[PDB]
């Protein structure tokens, strides 16, 4: 039980936005995952070994194995609890749920939703033409894109606090709605219901650039 | 080619001194390395797969596979570049040799210098009992050992800064004698003479401690790398 990941948060921020890494090699390090792909075109998702791509004009892919990453994090995913949720329900009570079964700070998680997402909200940063700019000031109009009852499937990690250069500290949630057509980066959510798993990883494993 | 270490340096700063990696576990992620043992008790240095412990008291003996630690890191040493020194060369020109070879600070290195020190100071963290303090905030002598024109073996990695609280940022050197009975933890140093060798690594291997004093501990203090850095050299 291993969390990979190809490169770093700090380095993916800093405008390194190709890698060599391909979602070939990411299989072989997980089934389970997010990141982002090279030139930063669209978001990645990917569960029981499902490799999608996300892209700004909404449109949606398979990933190609050649296809190659600057950002991912990958985990041969190996839930420990589940949750049904049959009432509506929070991001932030969903990870007040997590937080009191697995406290410490100092492991990492990984959690699945599968439901009715009554309300999501994700980003899903556009391609980039070089040279490359900082993230937070990507000039291109990046929409936040909005879901209202959709059933879809959630993959994230929860990262401790002090790894907040090397991935995204606390809860990185990626989404992708039951078509397989939208979803992106998640900025806020409220499940509908829903069937959570999720577990503790205590071993990390980085591929640097 | 991989950096494998036991838990992060963040958490022995703060006083999570016991951990259940034992020196046999450490051996099977590589044969070279350094750290330091359960109870803060001295510096670990390994190479060629032999594993030594230094202590505070000015002992030196080689580890039991069985024993614990806390944090150590360790590789399968695969030095790509070699260089000889015939005149006497500094710690830091040793570092800018390496840095000119591999100068992107993505990647980390170990290195391994055999042969003659003109000089070198090491240190040796002196053994712990509980309730652990920090690292910033240690009781005890922390005893200095001096070495000149002494022959011996230098162990060392080179650590993304970007990396800080989960290793040593920057170059970590450890030390042994010939005769292997002292060193620890460099402080400074120059070659007399000897042969310099060293590589590039892009893979980084962390196992996290499951025990109760690590889940409890906090790992991002305030100003992290000035701490770091206080107790490193
Ligand atoms: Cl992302
Ligand atoms: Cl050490
Ligand atoms: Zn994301
Ligand atoms: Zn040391």
């Amino acid at each position: 039980s291993v969390i990979y990941q190809t490169s770093l948060m700090s380095a993916l921020l800093s405008g390194v936005y190709e890698g060599d890494t391909t979602i070939a090699d990411l299989l072989a390090h997980g089934d389970f995952g997010l990141g982002t792909f090279n030139e930063l075109d669209g978001e990645m998702i990917a569960f029981s070994s499902q490799v999608y791509q996300l892209r700004a004009d909404g449109s949606a892919r398979a990933a190609k194995p050649e296809q190659k990453t600057p950002f991912a994090v990958m985990t041969w995913f190996q839930p420990q609890y589940r949750k049904t949720f049959d009432a509506p329900v929070s991001r932030q009570q969903i990870h007040d749920v997590i937080d009191q079964q697995i406290p410490s700070d100092n492991l990492f998680c990984a959690l699945r939703i599968d439901g009715n997402f009554r309300h999501a909200h994700t980003r899903t940063v556009p391609r980039q033409t070089p040279p490359y700019r900082a993230m937070t000031d990507v000039l291109d109009d990046q929409p936040v894109f909005r879901f209202n009852q959709r059933e879809g499937v959630l993959v994230g990690f929860r990262t401790p606090q002090h790894m907040q250069g090397i991935n995204v500290a606390g809860y990185h949630e990626h989404f992708i709605t039951d078509d397989r057509q939208g979803g992106g980066h998640l900025l806020d959510y409220q499940l509908e219901s829903g069937v959570l798993t999720f577990g503790e990883i205590h071993k990390l494993m980085i591929d640097l650039p």
